[PDB]
């Protein structure tokens, strides 16, 4: 057993990997989000910062829940990263509603997550999760929704105009 | 023989002048595309900048040519620079896919250059083509793609609002 | 066919489409590694810390290759990231051979890229790649050849004390 | 009953004071610690400024349960601080390894504390460990673990060389 450990549920520790294995996917998702928005023929270059930033965000989670499970004693076991379910995200509405999914579901395991710290009575890790990803997650699915009521109000995505004037006055 | 002349073969040196005429008539399609959008009856300034500002990146691009053809020992020989195809570039839009053809057509010319300086055996004259110019183009012709698909998603040339706002926001 | 598209065989599309994802891999290694000198168990901070800077570093290397392809009007296609060969990198010295071994392969995929680029006669990616990777590899190459000489010379993997006196005076 | 009391239960209270106790004594154990290393047969700097860092901690973490106490409207009770278990630490790795036991002992009495007020249905005290004391613990014993781990690996308590190295090293 590692020197380290103390309270730390085995299932805790899988569940941990697990997640970290879900955050590098939401960091390929957003990645790819991004360079199709650089594509010649979407050329909206806001949102492709947007979600490059978003990519970035998402590694940035994954590296804290490596750095937690080295704290706690846990050992890191990695899986592979699955590629994003579309290579063509059709339009700036179509990649924010997939990312409004998208975040749905990571919160969906994290409080799943939250959960079985709960039920395995590990507050360490409960506060964990509460101070690093809860309230980011409903600050990131309110934004997403904003975005995503904003382009229907606008027209999008039959409006390009829409599109191209969101990518400016919200994104920019 | 010039005194500095070495492993530059005639044919390159002829495809140098050639290339600076091309150069040079880049330069002027791009003037007159400028001039065009400060018409008291297009009235586009931030078009009549960007392509201003184009004319002149050319006018350099040819400076550099006939340096290079000095530098290696070649001698300039200069022809007239026809008149650009189009005295009414019609719109927005339109002026920017005929500066799409343009720099298509220039990119297809260095092409042909670099075949030439590989077949002659001229590292030299091959990276000062790579260097300079062949990136350029590729940065040129996908900055104008880019451009032309937001113009049309916009829904231009029939919506003299959509050009408007691409010269605001896109232009300025 | 995109409107930017020109001299860009489609086998030099798909070549690239491949090594994005060796250089996405090759970021997943490092990451991996990073983490492991971060255990409790091994507590090699700057051994973690190099490793988690050449982890960025080729993710860098993967969107500049994204970058490229929209450049030059190829489609991106992902695929999985693979996990990496071991989860149990056994010391400081057995990880800088395994990354030696590593940017060797990414090297061969590399030149064999510049072969296909040389023989469909692209000369915007032959020096895209010089420019941006060939050297780039030789350098790591040979910095990880000379952290592999000290870390054998000074007793390493049976010495700890090597281990922990190359963390600090080397990479700190 | 004092004006300010609410939801606070008499067992949280005791369990407060027995806490104050606990911080005290972890603060003596590193105390003594400190000037151990400070004897001239002994003679490691770095050690000693290490422990009497994480001593004056340990009466921080003591004053702030105090305030607590007072800020719930509990009373404090104080108890005499018992002299740490050794007189004589051994060696730079014997001391690491006993505050590595120390610090799982703080933390074992912090969990408890938390199992109490989650009992009581407290959020406030429960939040009050989470956030000013769990963390705290699980940094701490990630720290020694990984300063237990490279003494051992560098050959410590024999060498005395390691743990002047480690003395220059890693506490300097
Ligand atoms: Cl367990
Ligand atoms: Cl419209
Ligand atoms: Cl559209
Ligand atoms: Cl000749
Ligand atoms: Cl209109
Ligand atoms: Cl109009
Ligand atoms: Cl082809
Ligand atoms: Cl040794
Ligand atoms: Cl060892
Ligand atoms: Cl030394
Ligand atoms: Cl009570
Ligand atoms: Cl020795
Ligand atoms: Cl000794
Ligand atoms: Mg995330
Ligand atoms: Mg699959
Ligand atoms: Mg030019
Ligand atoms: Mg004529
Ligand atoms: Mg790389
Ligand atoms: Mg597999
Ligand atoms: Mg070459
Ligand atoms: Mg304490
Ligand atoms: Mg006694
Ligand atoms: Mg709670």
């Amino acid at each position: 057993t590692s020197q380290v450990r103390q309270n730390y549920h085995q299932d805790s520790e899988a569940a941990i990997n697990r997640q970290i294995n879900l955050e590098l996917y939401a960091s390929y998702v957003y990645l790819s989000m991004s360079y199709y928005f650089d594509r010649d023929d979407v050329a909206l270059k806001n949102f492709a910062k947007y979600f490059l930033h978003q990519s970035h965000e998402e590694r940035e989670h994954a590296e804290k829940l490596m750095k937690l499970q080295n704290q706690r004693g846990g050992r890191i076991f990695l899986q592979d990263i699955k590629k994003p379910d579309c290579d063509d995200w059709e339009s700036g509405l179509n990649a924010m509603e997939c990312a409004l999914h998208l975040e749905k579901n990571v919160n969906q395991s994290l409080l799943e997550l939250h959960k079985l710290a709960t039920d395995k009575n590990d507050p360490h890790l409960c506060d964990f999760i509460e101070t690093h990803y809860l309230n980011e997650q409903v600050k990131a699915i309110k934004e997403l929704g904003d975005h995503v009521t904003n382009l229907r109000k606008m027209g999008a995505p039959e409006s390009g105009l829409a599109e191209y004037l969101f990518d400016k006055h919200t994104l920019g």
